[PDB]
């Protein structure tokens, strides 16, 4: 099914490139990296939870003590002091509280890996979508110009016509109309083309001097040959936001039960900092503490109360992923099963539009039919000639549709 | 004025039944009354703010202290504490910060609460202006359909006379490219049926089965019968989000105040672990404590500046609500009042040019006129018949748009 | 080039009025202030963690010591302490991440300086936008009105015909359907109109009642006369946020290195509240301490981590906002360049049809040609007269998209 490099299928190098350069270097690319990295950092500051933690602390103080206050033999006056420890803390975890800290940071993790391809297939989706567009655009061009070529040429046989009392003027100035309208339509289409090599230029990342750059596509398209989700990136990281959720609800549980640490330190203490080193000036502590909430008003209570929220919040984002996915992937089938018969139908319409055109000029050339014969004929043709070309570039979209609906290949 | 239940009124249980799932279990449900709960959490956790904390501690130590540091008589070398209390705080609140906070906290909960019910109304005028677009998905079926079988009619009415030789072969080939085109549309148009019925399914939170089952809407409309606001949970709950700044503003002028606490403990604490219990070796404290800030540098001044600008913003975000929902009642109206008119004289322009395709094509089965009248007219009639049907589906979103601009009629 | 009150140029006050009343007081006007006077409050708060702080502290308790814990000559059973002291505390910040922190804080204000000038710039432009699409309205209502007026003249001359036998029903029937589908698509129009001075109403903060005073516009467009980005306040904000973002890598980086902080006190601590003020009774400290941390098992290491994913997620959006940037000067510039062409083209088209129908008509007041001759001339002018008003409009809005696509003249 759809290749990591997917749009190579196209046999356009054009396009390659194109897609090549946004996942090399762009601002999109560089924010989803840039993404990444930051939920590795975040990953890394959580697990932190989980070690010890060591510090070196010092202090000189000069102090004066009341003389009657908490000890019975104050020293008298300013005194100086001063300390040197080295310091450690480290937190238990009996309940799993610290572990599952941990293991919805590396879910969250996981979300931001999966996200982080979603991005790419954003990035290669974006750019082929409106390479898609530029290459209808060219069609419409090559469509509407042929079609100008021939209003040009009615023009100057009626005046022709006209000129040898053969026709009227008002069939001459419909004529010129009639022309002067396809080529503003064709003005309009060599904008939009313009405009559209512009905006493939800014997907890409770059300035509009690449747009200069950017000629007609030439694409291939080759007929291809719930269980179909698994390369859904979106899916994925719904799942893992799920699981870092319920780990939240976890913690909050484990809120209510005693928390266990250890803290230690050793060191120097000192009256008189020139005597920081004596002998007997050593200092230190190792011990455990425990705390046990026993009322708090609300706050453990209300804190697993959002937890749970937040959970059921995740969930029904999942599901909401899947429903999505699974009327994306519906959508694509619905509307690619449909496609074949709507440009049946359309090919149709312009073959015989094409006979009736070809029918009525022959009959003008030789003074059977009227000029209106014509105009109606070529308009009808050239709509038909348009809704079949938007049809044909439909196949096109609907291809990427169907990469964009399975996620891609990144694999 | 909007039921409850308000799509009732249309006489559909299709549409009824859709909803109803909506409403019983869909991802877009689930998220809604977990955001509530949530919001229910935090009230929950801020009003603990005004409650007393209890809490128990124990600790067992081995500890050297300095020789020469603090105490003049102090225990030889490493020996074993303990400790075990039980511990108390109460903040006394006398500028009435913790207050605000809760009544924060409560506006916040009271915004939630409308919020939810603006989510209810999202979904359920979500699915009804879906459902809105299948009727008119359908209508549009029926008209291209019938049109269908006319152009079918007068291709082989037009195949009859060629072949005896009372037509041309250009007026034949136009009219197959007319019946193809039309047919064309009408694939089109299932397609989006099919679309849109995918878009209900998902909709109404289920997977793409559930639209095997969509059939064609039966919409029974009937003509109903500043001060009008009052529904709208979105003003609603600005109007509380307003609120809760303003509480804000006041939390950050009473830091500036003394904050009075009270603590206590009671317990053991003992030099020997197997002393801990002994007579004489409980403990205990209590008192109040006040703190009053003097001087931070800014930080109280910018927390009070930063809590105006968003009491501010949020009032500001309250008429930025009131003007939007005026103008949606506004716009209701003015389409509402514009709409017979238009309706009236696409009726006229339907009926005029079913007259005309009538007599074109009568006087067509007559050798009177021509082919092309009869094109001109079929096509005349045909895109004023898919303007009106389009209309009187806009009646029915048109109510809709009402029902929304008044906020539904939860109660 | 663009002026700060760029409006003033179209030399319409009307639009002058509009703009003016949304800038002194709106929703989103004063939306956008209190985000500004936000930042300013940030910036405050910041800037304090560069100061000393200074606060009072005093405390009643009674206490009870344990007899063997930690004093060898406890008191006796329960008795009264009081302190109250005057604290100070200074961050040395010789390592410079204070300073960081402030320098990241006033280049946040200075985004947000930036972003208030552009939320003027998005306020005047959404007024502007709609006030050119309120102007494109009126015109295809004058076009389509004048073609009404002709199309209730072409029934009345056809049913005057057909009253003495020179023409068929037909036709009248054609034509009377014509001219209700012109008149169908005048009331869209008209209702189009409303709803859009709706719009202006709510874009400029107020209700519908300001509606009913909004007028034709009449505006006077005049021709005008990378280096081009220094008025876009987006790149500024982005720049500024990209600068606050370094120097968040730069705090992270100090985090590693000792923390050096002052604290000192002064006053009364006493055994008996009625001694608190004894001779002898005072305290008093002064002095540094040094904090090193020396293993956080991914705590300061994340959290750089974290810090360098920000600034690298800064720098990609200062680089996409300079691409998008580009991309809508190009665009303004592609589209303004192709404008004359398609205009003149239209104009062709138009004087051509006009032409056109003028012959059909002569032809017809005197029966030499029919009335489908004249239908297609009228359609065929109609057409090309709105794509010719259209077209007019989207010079005024190219004068707008090149005014927001510079950033506006604010200075
Ligand atoms: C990473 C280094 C950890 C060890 C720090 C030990 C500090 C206290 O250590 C010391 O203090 C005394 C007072 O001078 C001496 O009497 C000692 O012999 C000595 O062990
Ligand atoms: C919820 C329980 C709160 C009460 C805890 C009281 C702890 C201290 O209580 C005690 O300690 C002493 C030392 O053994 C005794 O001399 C006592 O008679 C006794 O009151
Ligand atoms: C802003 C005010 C700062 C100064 C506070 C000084 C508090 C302690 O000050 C004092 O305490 C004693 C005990 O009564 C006396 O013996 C003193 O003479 C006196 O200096
Ligand atoms: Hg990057
Ligand atoms: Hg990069
Ligand atoms: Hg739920
Ligand atoms: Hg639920
Ligand atoms: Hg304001
Ligand atoms: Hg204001």
């Amino acid at each position: 099914w759809p290749s990591a490099n997917w749009w190579q299928r196209y046999q356009d190098a054009q396009l390659n490139h194109l897609i090549e350069e946004a996942l090399q270097h762009s601002p999109s690319l560089c924010m989803a990296m840039a993404r990444l990295k930051g939920a590795q950092g975040f990953a890394r500051q959580a697990g932190a939870i989980r070690s010890f933690d060591l510090g070196l602390a010092a202090s000189a103080t000069e102090s004066k003590v009341s003389e009657r206050y908490q000890s019975a033999t104050p020293p008298d006056g300013w005194n100086d002091y001063g300390t040197l420890t080295l310091n450690f803390q480290y937190d238990f975890d009996f309940w799993g509280k610290n572990r599952a800290a941990v293991v919805a940071a590396t879910s969250e993790l996981a979300a931001a890996e999966a996200e982080s391809v979603a991005a790419r297939l954003m990035i290669s989706t974006s750019i082929a979508n409106a390479y898609a567009e530029l290459a209808r655009l060219y069609a419409n061009q090559e469509t509407v110009h042929a079609a100008l070529q021939v209003r040009n040429k009615t023009v100057e046989l009626l005046e022709k016509r006209y000129a040898n009392g053969l026709e009227t003027l008002g069939s001459v100035s419909q004529a010129k109309a009639v022309a002067a309208s396809v080529e503003a339509e064709l003005l309009g289409i060599q904008e939009s083309i313009q405009l559209q090599k512009n905006a493939l230029a800014a997907l890409v990342g770059q300035g509009p001097d690449r747009a200069a750059s950017i000629e007609e596509p030439h694409i291939t398209l080759t007929s291809r040959y719930v269980g179909l989700l698994g390369h859904r990136a979106d899916i994925t990281a719904a799942r893992w936001r799920a699981e870092a959720a319920a780990q939240q609800v976890g913690i909050a549980q484990a809120q209510f039960y005693p928390d266990v640490t250890l803290s230690a330190f050793i060191g120097y203490q000192a009256f008189g900092l020139d005597h920081l080193f004596d002998s007997g000036n050593d200092a230190g502590a190792i011990g455990p503490a425990i705390y046990l909430p026993l009322f708090t008003g609300g706050r453990l209570e209300g804190q697993l109360t959002s937890a749970e929220a937040r959970y059921q919040e995740a969930v029904a984002q999942y599901n909401g992923t899947l429903v999505q996915a699974l009327h994306e992937i519906a959508d694509v089938v619905t509307s690619s099963q449909a496609l074949q018969a709507r440009i049946n139908k359309t090919e149709q319409a312009v073959q015989q539009a094409e006979q009736a055109l070809h029918i009525a000029t022959n009959r003008y050339q030789g003074g059977l039919a009227t000029y209106l014969d014509v105009l109606v004929a070529e308009e009808s043709l050239l709509n038909n000639q348009r809704a079949l070309v938007n049809l044909q570039s439909r196949a096109f979209s609907l291809d990427l549709a169907l990469i964009h609906a399975l996620g891609g290949g990144f694999e």
